[PDB]
């Protein structure tokens, strides 16, 4: 993951990386539109890693 399009769990992964085992908030890829912030921003556009670190716990 390096400031590049990240959708589906390909995004979760990053969060997993930066969040580590501490567990990251993202639920499942389906069910319903996730946070509606990181996804619509990192999937349709690029996003920061510092932005994933606030997702961990």
């Amino acid at each position: 993951f390096v400031n590049q399009h990240l959708c589906g769990s390909h995004l979760v992964e990053a969060l997993y990386l930066v969040c580590g085992e501490r567990g990251f908030f993202y639920t499942d890829p389906t069910e319903e539109g996730p946070r509606r912030g990181i996804v619509e921003q990192c999937c349709h556009s690029i996003c920061s890693l510092e932005q994933l670190e606030n997702y961990c716990n």
